């Protein structure tokens, strides 16, 4: 089940009952999650900019007939924090680590909450969400999101997709530590089912091993 906007730059596909993957084209695709809970919609990452972000919000709010209440920002790059201004004017709480918040400000973006600690567990209605900071990798502040009820891991851009052979922008990356950080994710979560890459199709733990291979 995949719904799209007339243009095709925004699509939302269902992973299971209350978990959907949202993808926006900036033409570079970017993934994030949409969580349908009993108390509203929760997104993992926004979009490239305020126009796409607003349109994404409008699309999901109309479909689920609920308001988007929270958003988890995985790192301070445009494909994740690009629509921060849109979130703040709609009363949407932009969760982030303190580091992501100071890097967002340093990059000309408005500041997210900076509330997430190294390990933070949030529960929206009956939906459980855990955020984890594994260390530096794709960026200095990147975090991953874990849904313990589905054993779904949002690796964000710390994880590359199956056909990806390029690590992407490494000017802000810590290539040498990236490997250790992925190992911390692997040691922390022993039974992973699906993992959503920052860009690309949903896969499994094999995506982390693949990324470790690219990093060698
Ligand atoms: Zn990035």
């Amino acid at each position: 089940t995949v719904i799209k906007n007339e243009t095709g730059t925004i699509s939302i596909s269902q992973l299971n009952k209350n978990v959907w993957v949202h993808t926006e084209l900036g033409a570079v695709p970017s993934n994030g999650l949409v969580l349908n809970t009993s108390k509203g919609l929760v997104l993992v990452d926004s979009s490239w900019d305020d126009k796409l972000t607003k349109e994404l919000i409008e699309m999901v709010e109309k479909k689920f007939q609920k308001r988007v209440t929270d958003v988890i920002i995985t790192h301070a790059h445009a494909d994740c924090i690009g629509g921060i201004k849109t979130l703040k004017e709609r009363g949407i709480k932009a969760h982030s680590t303190a580091l992501t918040a100071e890097l967002a400000k340093k990059n000309g973006y408005e500041e997210p909450l900076g509330d997430l600690q190294t390990v933070t567990n949030l529960k929206f209605g009956n939906m459980k969400v855990e955020t984890f900071y594994p260390g530096k990798g794709h960026t200095e502040d990147n975090i991953v999101v874990w849904l313990p009820q589905y054993n779904i891991l949002v690796g964000g851009c710390l994880v590359k997709s199956t056909s990806a052979k390029d690590l992407g922008n490494v000017a802000d990356a810590y290539v040498n530590e990236w490997s250790t950080s992925i190992e911390n994710v692997l040691k922390r979560y022993r039974n992973i089912n699906a993992v959503v890459p920052g860009h690309g199709e949903v896969g499994d733990k094999g995506l982390l091993l693949h990324t470790l291979d690219l990093l060698k």
